């Protein structure tokens, strides 16, 4: 319970959110982060937070989810905040503006956000050049246990999703530790086709520049959809799953005035839907496919619940928007304390632990 955590949560963040609409705040946050104008990250990662998965070392399991740094402008500042890994994107092949404004909405009473950004993206070429500018620094960061993920999207007007994803693999795959493709509800044959093309393109990259490939799913899938995704992921040798994206559901109980805005809902109302999706996907893949768990993480308990359900790593986004940068150290500190309290030697020993009860 540091001075910074309390000051950010009680004074600075509510003040900024009272002055700035969420898209404006998002842009300012990216700018501050890119410049390194950050509170000091006082928490030192202990050994018990280290995870080895996806072919890499992660010095802690708490990452920044896709959609915060869409265009790769703030990667170094995000490591400076204390994140164990950074995922940029989604990046589309051509630049595109996204949906008309307003397109982001806070639900403060719910600790939630709704967004319909619509894959606003600077595009592959711009992002490729930004990452190339710091490619060696990233190599050293990855070696030191701070990997980089790149989430690949598709253009609004594209007629073949597979070709958009293949272009992203070609262009940004050599700059990433892992790539992410978002999948929505089917159909199975179409998913197999798309993922086959992505994997073939990845396998064509030189070994030292060859990333892991993960599939990111929504929580809005039928049981049949989940079954089918699990089958295809195993059949094809997909390296991992990201579980989950935002939800188009609106759980009963939402209080925010903006609850009926179109878009994806994130934060606390998504938390347990995400955790249960992790549990299901872990079981459908027999615990053999690494899962990055994401949706409503703002505490050590939230992180550990996902880890015990089957996540090897977690991400957060919405909590950063409400609590600010100190939330990263908070979640790490709390997670370490809970690991110790529950008798785990480290994160690794807790992964999927609920399934062994
Ligand atoms: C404003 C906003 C923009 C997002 N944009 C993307 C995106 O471009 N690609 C993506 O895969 N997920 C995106 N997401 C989803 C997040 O990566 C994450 O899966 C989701 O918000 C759940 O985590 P949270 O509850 O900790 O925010 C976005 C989320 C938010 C709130
Ligand atoms: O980014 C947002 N807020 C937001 C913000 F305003 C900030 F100043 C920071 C911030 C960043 C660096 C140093 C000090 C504060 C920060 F980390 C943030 F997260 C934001 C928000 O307030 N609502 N929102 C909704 C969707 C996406 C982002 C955001
Ligand atoms: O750009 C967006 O609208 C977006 C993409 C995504 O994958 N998830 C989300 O919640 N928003
Ligand atoms: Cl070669
Ligand atoms: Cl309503």
């Amino acid at each position: 319970a540091t001075g910074d955590e309390r000051f950010y949560a009680e004074h600075l963040m509510p003040t900024l959110q009272g002055l700035l609409d969420p898209e404006s705040a998002h842009r300012l946050a990216v700018r501050f982060t890119s410049l390194g104008l950050l509170p000091r990250a006082r928490f030192q990662d202990s050994d018990m937070l280290e995870v080895r998965v996806l072919g890499h070392k992660f010095r802690n399991p708490v990452g920044i989810a896709a959609g915060f740094d869409k265009h790769g402008e703030a990667v170094d500042g995000l490591y400076k905040m204390g994140f164990g890994f950074v995922e940029i994107g989604s990046v589309t092949p051509k630049p595109q503006e996204g949906n008309p404004r307003p397109r982001v909405f806070r639900l403060p009473e719910d600790q939630a956000v709704i967004n319909r950004y619509g894959f606003n993206s600077h595009g592959l070429s711009v992002v490729e050049h930004r990452l190339r500018a710091r490619q060696q620094k990233q190599a050293k960061l990855t070696e030191d246990g701070l990997p980089l993920g790149v989430n690949l999207g598709k253009n609004k007007t594209s007629v073949d999703a597979a070709e958009d994803y293949a272009e992203g693999v070609r262009v940004l795959g050599p700059l990433a530790d892992y790539l992410v493709v978002n999948v929505s509800s089917p159909g199975k044959a179409e998913l197999r086709r798309l993922l086959t093309k992505v994997l073939q393109e990845r396998d064509g990259l030189r070994r030292v520049h060859r990333p892991a490939v993960l599939v990111k799913i929504a929580p809005d899938l039928t049981s049949q959809d989940k079954e089918d995704i699990a089958s295809v992921v195993k059949e094809l040798g997909i390296d991992g799953l990201i579980v989950t994206n935002t939800t188009v559901s609106r759980p009963a109980g939402l209080q925010g005035a903006l609850r009926s805005e179109t878009g994806g809902l994130s934060g606390k109302p998504l938390r347990d839907l995400s955790t249960q999706t992790i549990r299901e996907m872990y079981a459908l893949t027999q615990g053999r496919v690494p899962i990055i768990g994401v949706g409503g993480v703002s505490s050590g308990q939230d992180a550990l619940e996902k880890i015990r359900a089957g996540a090897s790593l977690v991400q957060l986004y919405t909590a950063l928007t409400f609590w600010g940068p100190p939330v990263v150290g908070k979640v790490k500190r709390e997670l370490e304390a809970l690991l110790k309290e529950q008798g785990f030697g480290g994160v690794t020993d807790a992964i999927g632990a609920d399934h062994r009860r």
